[PDB]
């Protein structure tokens, strides 16, 4: 019910998944896509 905030702490760790991976995949798509468009113009 009330517990140590276990899910949150673990989210602390796997933020390297859902924030670093997510943010990286965004930077990747928005690098290469943007750089393709930019490379065109």
């Amino acid at each position: 019910s009330e517990e140590p905030p276990i899910s949150l702490d673990l989210t602390x760790h796997l933020a390297r998944e859902v924030l670093e991976m997510a943010r990286a995949e965004q930077l990747a798509q928005q690098a290469h896509s943007n750089r393709k468009l930019m490379e065109i113009i």
